[PDB]
């Protein structure tokens, strides 16, 4: 059935970021609990209609590694995107509660990200464009899924316009970037989650012992002109270290792609491992 | 009297930016039309109360060059700042309608900015921190006034977190910036308004004849490492050119301060000039 503004009842606020709020809502005709994202854009009616039209391809984005979509519509000054409610929230929220995410859990995260990115590329011919811990959602069933990807060319354009960045060196410097940019973001996101803080500027000797704000030109100059961040040695396996190293190669053509990462030792190893992600999640965030 | 959420009725939406919406509202007990800015922050109750408390100093910020303040309060997830409604809107909106602002009008703009900044420094011991055309508001009485300055230390902190920047080279590179940073922003804002587009990267020969998007590392690298932008010669007086040159000196200690700019030839000249700013405004934006 068609979604409209009327038919929704607000339960609570799940969070907000830059240009969006997301509510936990009841869709009253169906009884279904959803996450309803509201994007406020001051744009002409014809552009707004193209955006809505282009979000309908989300009905066709069906994957265990992609957040379910129910519908998208416009109502007073706001574009609504209605999606599956993910009761574990995002990986940035889980990281705050966890302090630090176990390497084994990050093995399952990595698999799901690579698989979601692969699905988007293979089946929809698109890059994600916004990989970072807050765009990876989890639930009490142990599901790990991507949201907030570039499905709509016009919405990409209209959104265009930090104390931290997940954008690749090539994307920071110009228009010459593509699917490889997403690999860098994934790599950086994994280092942050492994280590328990945004990893740029690198943890010094003292910080590493103790666990185991930058101006924005300073930060972006670092990303482009300094060597990429790196997992600590000792605390993480050489497979994981090599995995994030291959994600964080500055030249995007020598950086590993999804095809290579899918057969990387670390993935093979994680693929094999018996991990109770669902139980880990619930304990750390207090679901059950 | 005290302002509360109840007592307000929404008339229309004046605009929105990064972290705020502003509505044209009727305060029903008084009959007064106001601009009510809503800032949504996910912050603990004790911080939120410090913010509200620190915004009360706006009751004490009374100046012909500062947007009037009526009150600030918190209600469901939102900090409200209620201010004087400026029926001419901001200088970014007027620039869109005008294409380009006459040098004589920019003389009056400059005077009002310098005087507002001086008032804030002299009487309140604060820097503005966010000078740019959208934070300079105008009205049909010919008034030009500053809003959106750093009155609250805690709100500054809580807000911390572009395809364009008005931030000085020193502020882009670190913590070593202060009131001089505002002078750079003013200078850059005046060049944008004079010329009719954000002036970085400089207009080439062909663009200048014809009137008379950058990656964000590219843009900020330009601001820090390349020579400052400059007014075209020919179309603008040497006084104006020298004025913006003195604002846009990269070293903030040799950059002119407010004291010097107040006695700069351009100001003396503009101070003397008979300009119908109110009539110019209304014609260009269609008020009367
Ligand atoms: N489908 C969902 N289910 C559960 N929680 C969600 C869902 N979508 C979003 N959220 C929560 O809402 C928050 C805000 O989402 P939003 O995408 O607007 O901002 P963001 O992604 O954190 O950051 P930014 O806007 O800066 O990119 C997310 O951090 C996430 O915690
Ligand atoms: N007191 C006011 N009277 C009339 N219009 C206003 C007033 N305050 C704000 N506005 C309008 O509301 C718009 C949005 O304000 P806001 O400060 O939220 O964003 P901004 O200043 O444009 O940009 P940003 O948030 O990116 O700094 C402004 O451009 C201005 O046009
Ligand atoms: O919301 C989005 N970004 O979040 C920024 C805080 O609003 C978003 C952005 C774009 C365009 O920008 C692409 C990145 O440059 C887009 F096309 C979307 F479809 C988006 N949303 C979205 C996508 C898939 C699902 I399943 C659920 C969603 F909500
Ligand atoms: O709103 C503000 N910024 O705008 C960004 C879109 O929300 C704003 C920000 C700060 C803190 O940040 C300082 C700059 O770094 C502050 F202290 C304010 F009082 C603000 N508002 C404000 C100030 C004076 C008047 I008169 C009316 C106002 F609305
Ligand atoms: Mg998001
Ligand atoms: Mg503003």
């Amino acid at each position: 059935m068609e979604l409209k503004d009327d038919d929704f009842e607000k339960i609570s606020e799940l969070g907000a970021g830059n240009g969006g709020v997301v509510f936990k809502v009841s869709h009253k005709p169906s009884g279904l609990v959803m996450a309803r994202k509201l994007i406020h854009l001051e744009i002409k009616p014809a552009i707004r209609n193209q955006i809505i039209r282009e979000l309908q391809v989300l009905h066709e984005c069906n994957s265990p590694y992609i957040v379910g979509f129910y519908g998208a519509f416009y109502s007073d000054g706001e574009i609504s995107i209605c999606m599956e409610h993910m009761d574990g929230g995002s990986l940035d929220q889980v990281l705050k509660k966890a302090g630090r995410i176990p390497e084994q859990i990050l093995g399952k995260v990595s698999i799901a990200v690579i698989k979601g990115l692969t699905y988007l590329r293979e089946k929809h011919k698109i890059m994600h464009r916004d990989v970072k811990p807050s765009n990876i959602l989890v639930n009490s069933r142990g599901e790990i899924k991507l949201c907030d990807f570039g499905v709509s060319g016009q919405l990409i354009d209209s959104m265009a316009n930090g104390t931290r960045s997940y954008m690749s060196p090539e994307r920071l410097q110009g228009t010459h970037y593509s699917v490889q940019s997403d690999i860098w973001s994934m790599g950086l996101s994994l280092v942050e989650m492994a280590v328990g803080r945004y990893p740029i500027p690198p943890p010094d000797a003292k910080e590493l012992e103790l666990m185991f704000p930058m101006a924005i030109f300073e930060l972006l100059d670092y990303i482009v002109n300094e060597p990429p961040p790196k997992l600590p040695s000792g605390v993480f396996s050489l497979e994981f270290q090599d995995f994030v190293n291959k994600c964080l190669i500055k030249n995007p053509a020598e950086r590993a792609d999804l095809k290579q990462l899918m057969v990387h030792a670390f993935i093979k190893r994680s693929d094999a491992e018996e991990v109770d992600f669902a139980g880990w999640l619930c304990s750390t965030i207090g679901l059950n």
